[PDB]
């Protein structure tokens, strides 16, 4: 349900580094 860069179907994923 939350995270950055890491799922396929809700909406986060990745986005820095």
């Amino acid at each position: 349900i939350a995270s950055a860069s890491c799922t396929t179907x809700i909406c986060t994923c990745s986005c820095s580094s």
